[PDB]
């Protein structure tokens, strides 16, 4: 197996990447701009938005899954635009939206693995800090207000790739956040957390109101879904989760942190199982299954979650048996070991180490 | 539709029976509340009401905020109106610590051996007729709502020496064994736990499924000696306290993991201190040279200081005319009693944004109010 | 139960008279070999008499001694401590970390004393080397020896700074710059010691000592230093002097650092009040006692308590030294043969303690403690 | 007929009474001045003479440039020589801040209650021989040339608050009433007015008919609050001032038009800042990280930024070692003074041109020359 880290700078353009088991072999590539890293097209792909510079920049990883490997290398088709931010893949398609301009760009992710960048542009009816799924052969993005003067977003809406509308609006308030598991897609709003299933017989939209039972005045804003498992895992205010489920009562299972969150990911080797860092410098390890944290241990030095939410702070990803945690101030990268959350090493990264992503895994050579 | 924020402080006299209370942001909307003797303020039911404690003269008296917060709600409603005197006292032998939780406040007679509950909802409806709570003997003492049970403070048989904190039910009959935290002073609620200073170290309890969970947290050898805690803050945004560990000293205190104690050393002794509920990583503690220092408790140390009083000496008696300091959301107002007036610090950059006079010499201080929706 | 213990040296003859403070008549005499300088040392227990033109140094048991089990107070009476210590003029002696240290001006090293064998009654030093021979201190801070170290001028040896150095005298961090280097004090988190650029601070750090000069501000008095230093124990602030006829009031941490007090005439003698850190004492050529406000850097009271003794002159001179005890400040009055007792309270005299001879240096011990 | 660029730049030692002059494009010629102590720097009479006010040392001393432009109907004829001494020296108690308009040069002397007018023309030919300008108490101030006025600052009697800024005759008789600027503090010009900074705001002036024409520009209230304007610069372009507003915010204050205060936040503290006369509406200002950024002052906001020199706190004292920065031409020199050295960085691009080595710790900075033509 070969699992390949891609480690952003908090401040300068710069992707340093390095194979997990011989951080020796390493790799730098440069960026316009400060890089938030998503794996995709199975991995083949790290997309490197720079919401800050206008621009999204493509690095084959190059992993492609049988399992070829070879070196790292730029993909020089880029892209510009307004404050890209938010990407969303699902169905084969990469989806940007681009925050400042009022559209989002698809590129197909096999045509990213060959290294082309052409994107089809999809236009939304006013610019906001929104997103854009597929699902069900329709886009189905955020739709904001018309209200003027930061954009206020009423919902969720099916469109078709000119931008006309496919289905009716689903009220979903301030809408932020987004995730797939099983047949299900959630997005997190004021009122609750709305679904959306791709079934049999068409989408099915049903809003997960809040229970009167978790705290008041907050919500759901960032969400992950298992890739075992049909179960979310959204943040619940900045010192909460919810572990929800689609389908059955109850929906939500909260859990309580001690102190604010910094970070989280799901473990797709351990699909019942995910971590969450915390501001104390903690990583717990989330029980999906008894909705609880069943272990902790102190991994980085504190890292205040008051201040501004892009100020340089530890990020996770994960890789096989480990958690891959950065450490701006430490200029390092420490690699935890999931079963006991044991440090099993460091890996030097210089500058302020900050997003991070994760390609590769197990495969078969012959 | 707007938010609207609306802080009103309370400040009472170092001397005088009176409390001066105005609108932080429009201190000309002002009123004042005539009292029996010297105050201390709480804020209490959710800021719906005012507690003035008068301990020398044997009598608490009621101040409706009047700001309060109602829930609609997928949100936050706020309602708004002049402070009004609740002509309901409480009466007794030398009241002092007041605790609140559970929706109860609970006032210790320290000569008296008993505590008054009082329903905090009530209360802000203009209510003050407590239920007894009975104590075996009487101290300076207090009781807390806790699980279902009352958590009282306990004397010995022999100032009255203390032997630990008790579990009871609301009769004073015992709901569990007395837990040793010999001379128990100073109290705080943060996360899960309750925290109590003693003696011998922190004790913490935790309501549990067989009741509650009690753990005493030692003080390490590592701490000066000869010196305790004996006043407690607790956050309501992470789960931690910060007690004083003598005068010039403060601990950190994680009630679930080691370490539990993380000391910080102060310069001047201290002369007050109170926790940001807006940014719940941080605290600020005034010394006695007159500076304000800002308290980063996940690292625990001080971060940023500035001058914003005179100094005032810690020598000297404990209820000498000093200043006290209270949270208004993005700023610490401060009294500064020689001065005559309030003093508005940012808690962005610790820069002074203004000043309020207040006649006579301010001294106790707590804060009502904070942000909500009209319509 | 409270009990001070005041240790008096003569100005000409080698002799210590030791005295209870509330009872004068319970009091004991010391031979020495010439001339003392008294420290209380290893939390009272123990009196350091340093002779420097004599070139010894004696302890004397106090003897009273705290065992913080509140605290316990054990009380019997003092008594010489046999072993002494000769060399080349010893001078300045320093305290900490449970070390004390003696420079020795005229012998090139210094030698450091476990504190807790003195208390016990043993007096085996251990050997510092220097560089050269020199009017300097060694200072322990955060497992280092901070000793002054002299200039290779030729030959009053000029000096360079302070430096940090392991036990054998191996350099720890390079010297810093602190010229004519003279007086030195703890408080808090801080080593402080007087420079004719400002003074320098010093703080034990992750990577070693960490070295911040403050220098003299320009609204300061011109052409004069800070070369005597005191230390709070009960908050983080440093007195000095700053001239003959100036005090300041030294922040180590925030501007402003200095803080002038101008003396109304020249200084005797200092102290700070252990019982109420945020005030000290300071003894002018008048013969005035004057309290000082460290917080608010002033004088606050003033009350005449000896004659005049001029600071023209040898520095040696017989002139009154100063010390606390509890509620008093004691103050020997040499051409009187007395120590003064002053309340601290409001500078009236409470009394005094005659003692034969010429009555010069001064130190304290003792305290508050209970009893079963 | 040629067209002649030649900047010659003067530098401060931050300890040493040392003046060190340099052609910018050919630093190796340069010249060393010996002065009585630490050096402020400020080019007068058309950069004809550099005034070094020596605050600390009780000492002004003057150099001349010498490079001086003459009038020359279409343009300007620049003269070039080496700089010199002037052998007449000021001397008084603590002379601090330097006006200079309508033809002459005043400074005002902080200890002694008066300041010193000095004709520029009579400097820029060598003559120090001062006028006297009674003032009624000493105090840190500054007396303005206005509309045929002497425009001081004016202090309380007490026993130093100020109170404002008043026009007197020559003898220091007043000629008009008292305009109140509590604290008042900083000066410019810019086009027909000068401008102050108070506790109320930013204090402008107007030479009229009937005498001195006053208008308080007060401080909005959308600004952070308890905060002052203590420094300004003039504009040469738009008509508009620059201002600090704290240690870490901007204003760019338009005496005539609404709105008159538009704010800019800093990042860091300010170490400096500048206006560069070549363009209507583009300033510079080094904040304590070390970077310089350009401010766009119709927009009021940063508009490009790099680093030019390491870090330098704003914690301590103001007359710390710090660098400077002045304009000359398409440049902007820094001073360095733990580097050495003085930093080119281009307008265009803020890029790094080079660096000119300097004796010491360079710190005040002031630069004469420019583009003028020979024959
Ligand atoms: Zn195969
Ligand atoms: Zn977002
Ligand atoms: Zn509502
Ligand atoms: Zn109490
Ligand atoms: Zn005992
Ligand atoms: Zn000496
Ligand atoms: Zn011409
Ligand atoms: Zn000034």
């Amino acid at each position: 197996t070969l699992y390949r880290v891609f480690v952003g700078d908090h401040e300068k353009g710069q992707v340093t990447a390095f194979d997990l088991a011989e951080p020796d072999h390493r790799w730098t590539f440069p960026t316009t701009g400060q890089v938030k890293l998503y794996s995709v097209a199975g991995g083949a792909v790290v997309a490197a938005v720079q919401s800050d510079a206008d621009t999204v920049q493509f690095i084959r990883s190059g992993i492609s899954f049988d399992i070829e490997v070879g070196d790292p290398a730029a993909i020089d088709a880029s892209l510009t635009g307004p404050r890209p931010f938010h990407l969303v893949e699902h169905d084969g398609k990469v989806v940007l939206n681009y925050d400042q301009g009022g559209y989002a760009e698809i590129l197909d992710g096999h045509a990213l693995a060959e290294g082309k960048a052409e994107p089809g542009r999809f236009p939304q009816a006013r610019a906001h800090h929104g997103f854009v799924a597929p699902l069900g052969g329709n886009w189905l993005s955020t739709v904001a207000s018309d209200e003027k003067v930061s954009v206020p977003r009423l919902g969720l809406q099916a469109f078709d790739a000119e931008g006309n509308p496919a289905g009716n609006l689903a009220t979903c308030t301030g809408i932020h956040g987004e995730a797939f598991s099983g047949a299900y897609l959630a997005a997190g709003c004021k009122e609750g957390v709305l679904t959306v299933k791709a079934g049999a017989n068409g989408s099915e939209y049903k809003l997960l109101p809040y229970p009167a039972d978790l705290p008041q005045g907050v919500t759901t804003g960032t969400l992950l879904g298992s890739t075992g498992i049909q179960v979310f895992l959204g943040n619940y205010g900045p010192d909460g989760l919810v572990v929800i489920d689609p389908v059955d009562e109850p929906h939500y299972r909260y859990i309580k942190l001690p102190f604010r969150r910094v970070d989280f990911a799901l473990d797709p080797a351990k699909p019942s199982t995910g971590y969450v860092l915390t501001e104390d410098g903690s990583l717990h390890r989330i029980d999906l299954l008894k909705a609880e944290i069943v272990a902790s241990a102190k991994v980085t030095e504190p890292y205040s979650m008051d201040g501004h939410w892009n100020d340089p702070r530890p990020r996770i990803a994960m890789a096989g048996d480990e958690i891959v945690v950065t450490d701006p101030n430490a200029g390092l990268v420490r690699r935890i070991a999931t079963e006991d959350l044991s440090e099993r090493g460091t890996v030097p990264v210089e500058g302020k180490p900050y997003n991070i992503a994760v390609t590769g895994g197990s495969g078969v050579t012959h």
